[PDB]
């Protein structure tokens, strides 16, 4: 234990949609999994950063080796996102952040690898696969791709017909038999999958996460408790209604994959607390509105106060402020 | 001597277009102008390249600071006119072929500097130029850039949108003044001059040489004697035309730079030899049609063969066919 069926059922929960099966599988019969997962060192992680982190934690429980990549180079070629200057400052920051969270939920930072992708993506080698990849890859296609992941603006740059291109080599250059990212690469994806093997490179496994509304849309990961308090009832959540529920989500995709279990805190008069062991006895009993949108809410808020309090009281150290403002001027 | 005057007259005789007077007059006020002049290493050379030979045999001879780019990144991104597998022999005939040129010209191989593209094009430093350049160039105008220069394919490539930007990233690189091209490179130079200043690089002088219509369109500078011939009474030459007439304009633009004079050979019956002292006067004995188009032909052929003969004797050696036959398999 873990078997290969029981690494694949920790590896593929929660996602929206797996690409890849047969060769996943067949990895799974014989050793561990290499997998990354990717982000540009741009705007400051909030609080939605929990459900990819929270795939991340699966994907170590399950024995896979996994790397996250803070692509700084990435965040300057999306209509400079982040500029030069900061790029490092951003990386530390983001590097920082990403470790709390991991920490917070529990997870052997062991088997995980941390790269910055100027690490390797100004090397002689992997340029020389740019201008191949150039050399193949129309114009159109590495539009196409890109459309859902760089800012679209009304005089697209040459940068950002370079990104999907970078992000596919990245899979190589990384040594990876899968990429984790949101549903929203899906293109960027299948674009990999279509040109790496013009570069006598293999197609990798893609696991995608489902778009997750997000617990507000704004909570910080620094944040303090009022603040974190006082951004929660003004969420959306309609009483019965599972659809489109951002605290319903958040629970879902983070809480309970954290700990096998949610509780409900609700009055004696209402029933008392309720323990959950599976999320669709928790939505059945929102739908029939005997979970009120108060005490989901005030569940959501007790258990998340407690995910943060180590980030904030680790980032409560001299020089993690002035790491922080300098990152965001 | 030569003082500034007569250096700028050398530098700029026979040109098209000059770009950039002033800096070009101040510079030459000082010191020795730095240009280089750039070919991508991909179809053989034949004797049209006697057209650029020629300035460069005049910039050698103002005391230019001169360097000869072998672009072979360039070929390779130019819808792959070179592949990669031919790259280094294409350089090596490229430069072979070049020196044989210079040579047979009577040019010191002095001041003169052989670089390939790939020698620092994929460095470090270039590389995140290119990336800096991509950020603020649009695709648009990498595109329009292009036009003229590159080949225009139903499914334009990433690689040919590339193809502008390393061109001018190349003017900083060799740390030149100035750079000598075609007329038809025009658009990539006002796009160098755009740009470079973007990225902190000052603008650069831009010297073009007019479109020449060929002595044919074909002649090898490996061709034998024969095959000279052969080729040479095919040629358009109408009576009295000195308008797209590939014959005078190859006298115009490589025999008089290389010689000051030109005879013509004609038998005593329609006057017996005469001796030009400038292009102009033969040009008028042509529309007079007292120079007939069989005699300006016999004369260019004397003439050709004369620069044709040390090249093609240098080539005899051995390993210089097997290295013409690899290259272009
Ligand atoms: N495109 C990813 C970031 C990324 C960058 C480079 C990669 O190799 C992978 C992922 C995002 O939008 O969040
Ligand atoms: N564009 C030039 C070749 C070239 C390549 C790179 C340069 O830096 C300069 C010139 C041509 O068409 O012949």
């Amino acid at each position: 234990a873990p078997s290969p069926e029981e690494k694949l059922h920790l590896i593929t929960r929660n996602l929206q949609e797996v690409l890849g099966e047969e060769k996943l599988k067949e990895i799974l019969k014989e050793r561990e999994l290499k997998i990354y997962w990717g982000t540009a060192t741009t705007g400051k992680p909030h609080v939605a950063y929990f459900v990819p982190m929270s795939k991340i934690a699966d994907f170590l429980k399950a024995g896979c080796e996994v790397t996250i990549l803070f692509a700084d180079l990435h965040a300057y070629l999306d209509n400079m996102k982040a500029p030069w200057e900061l790029l490092e400052l951003r990386v530390s920051y983001y590097e920082n952040v990403i470790k709390a969270m991991l920490e917070s939920i529990g997870v052997p930072l062991e088997k995980l690898k941390f790269i910055k992708g100027t690490d390797y993506q100004l090397s002689k080698e992997y340029t020389l696969d740019v201008y191949r990849l150039s050399s193949v890859v129309t114009q159109h296609d590495s539009k196409k791709a890109g459309a859902e992941v760089v800012k679209q603006v009304e005089h697209p740059l040459l940068s950002g017909l370079l990104y999907p291109g970078l992000q596919a080599l990245d899979e190589e250059y990384l040594k990876v038999d899968a990429q984790f990212g949101g549903i929203d690469q899906r293109k960027i994806f299948t674009f990999a999958k279509k040109y790496l093997p013009a570069l006598g490179y293999s197609k990798r496994v893609h696991l995608m996460n489902p778009m997750v509304p997000g617990l507000t849309g704004k909570i910080d990961l620094l944040d303090r408790k009022e603040d974190v308090k006082k951004k929660l009832k003004k969420a959306f959540c309609e009483p019965g209604n599972v659809e489109n529920n951002g605290v319903l989500s958040f629970i879902k995709h983070v809480l309970f994959p954290l700990k096998s279990e949610f509780v409900i805190l609700r009055d004696e008069k209402w029933g008392g607390n309720k323990t959950y062991t599976a999320y669709v006895d928790l939505e059945k009993d929102f739908a029939a509105e005997v979970v009120h949108p108060g005490d989901l809410k005030n569940s959501v808020e007790v258990a998340l106060n407690k995910l943060l309090d180590p980030i904030r009281e680790k980032f409560n150290t001299p020089a993690l402020k002035k790491l922080a403002s300098a990152a965001y001027p």
